């Protein structure tokens, strides 16, 4: 550690570069770099309201891009890698490789019609197996257990039971 830096330069003006340019509704939610064999990789982490996608991060970058290679005093050897990603929560179901996983956590899941006579229910899944779900649901001040199945899930996020 020193006074003098480079990559703690680089995060002051990039974050003195993102707000003036972008102006919402993307909202930026921090950056760092990593590194990966032998090239610096950037990772510019943003958040949105309720959406996003693979097609907002390149149209997202792209807008970076033009106040990307001017974040002088600071020319980078060559060796650089730049990355743009969401973080959305930090364990999503978007694939069952995270409910398989999971195993043991408290979830909300929407449907478009209704797995058990409710579309969206919040309920801790105990465990997965045989490509099922095996989770306590909470409804109307009804807490059971109930099974469900694996191609149904359009609302699917984190949550915690209790803070206690």
């Amino acid at each position: 550690g020193s006074g003098v830096d480079a990559i703690a330069t680089i995060v002051e003006l990039v974050r003195e570069v993102v707000e003036p340019v972008i102006e919402a509704p993307f909202e930026l939610v921090d950056i760092e770099y990593g590194k990966i064999g032998s090239d610096m990789i950037l990772s510019i982490f943003v958040d949105k309201p309720e959406g996003i996608t693979l097609n907002d991060t390149a149209d997202l970058t792209e807008m970076i891009s033009p106040v990307l290679d001017t974040i002088k005093p600071d020319p980078f050897p060559e060796q650089y890698f730049l990355e743009i990603t969401s973080p959305g929560l930090e364990r999503p179901l978007k694939t069952k490789d995270a409910v398989a996983g999971a195993v043991g956590k408290y979830i909300h899941v929407g449907l478009y019609q209704a797995i058990d006579k409710q579309k969206v229910f919040e309920g801790t899944l105990l465990a997965f197996e045989e490509d099922e779900l095996t989770m306590e649901y909470m409804d109307k001040t009804r807490k059971k257990t109930v099974q469900i199945p694996y191609s149904l899930v359009s609302k699917a996020r984190l949550a915690v039971k209790l803070l206690e």
